[PDB]
């Protein structure tokens, strides 16, 4: 059994400022939501503890108003390293967020998450060098 | 002449959640805000940002716009978050003027431009 950490919610009117699409940067407030939701079930409670050094977003497709997302959260590395999908409804690929962090038994918890995490190939997206073509 | 669009401003109470400083995201809202502002007197496709210094209850902090690149149909935008003192905060650089550019002064680009995230 693979598993794998999902946060499923709609964009609502709060999420959009200009022309029917979700605003860029509550992207990233959602997804800096989801990461901590992440860290608060395994082993990192505010009452039990992290600092974001770094942080990677593409915006691929539009969202807009009373649209059902999802956010899955995938560990590509840690010594730590996340990389984040947002999808539509369809599947779609709507969003990518790539994001390090650091300290300032989690060990473990973010070990087995890693190792029953299934195996997907990685997007393009991921360490894409921002650049005009 | 040259010039630089910028926009200074401080920390407030509404920017922090927890650990006393800034929450990540709050960056994000200032910087897309400053872009807006600036193609105002003048979609995001992409964007990458970097925390290198924490902000604190009652910090002023700059915000500083650079055209790193430009084409016929994109911006490539890099900005400066820094402290009063001219210490960097954090960085932004997102793909979504001509004259802004031209009228810019030359800077060394710090090694956070087109930086790839990983663990060393
Ligand atoms: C705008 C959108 C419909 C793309 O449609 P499109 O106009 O048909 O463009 P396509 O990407 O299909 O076509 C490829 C072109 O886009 C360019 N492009 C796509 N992604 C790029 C990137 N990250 N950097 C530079 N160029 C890019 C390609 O290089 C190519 O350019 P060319 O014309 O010189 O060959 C889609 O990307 C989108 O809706 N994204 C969501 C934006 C968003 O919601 N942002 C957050 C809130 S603003
Ligand atoms: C502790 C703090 C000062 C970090 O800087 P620092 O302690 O001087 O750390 P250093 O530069 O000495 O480097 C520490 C390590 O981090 C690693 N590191 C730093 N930035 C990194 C990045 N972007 N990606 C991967 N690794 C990184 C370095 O390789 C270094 O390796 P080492 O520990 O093997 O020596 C931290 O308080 C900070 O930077 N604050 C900003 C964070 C913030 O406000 N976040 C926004 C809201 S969460």
């Amino acid at each position: 059994i693979k598993q794998l950490f999902t946060h499923t919610q709609t964009v609502t009117s709060e999420f959009i400022d200009h022309n029917n699409h979700m605003h860029d940067a509550n992207y990233n407030i959602i997804f800096s939501d989801v990461v901590n939701r992440f860290n608060y079930s395994h082993g990192l409670s505010l009452k039990e503890r992290l600092f974001t050094l770094e942080e990677h977003t593409t915006y691929l497709s539009e969202l807009s108003l009373g649209d059902v997302f999802t956010v899955t959260l995938y560990i590509y590395d840690y010594d730590l390293h996340l990389f984040l999908t947002l999808t539509k409804e369809d599947g779609t690929l709507a969003s990518t967020n790539e994001v390090m962090m650091m300290g300032i038994s989690f060990s473990t918890q973010i070990a087995h998450y890693y190792k029953n995490q299934p195996t997907i190939t990685w997007p393009e997206q991921l360490g894409h060098k921002i650049a005009i073509p």
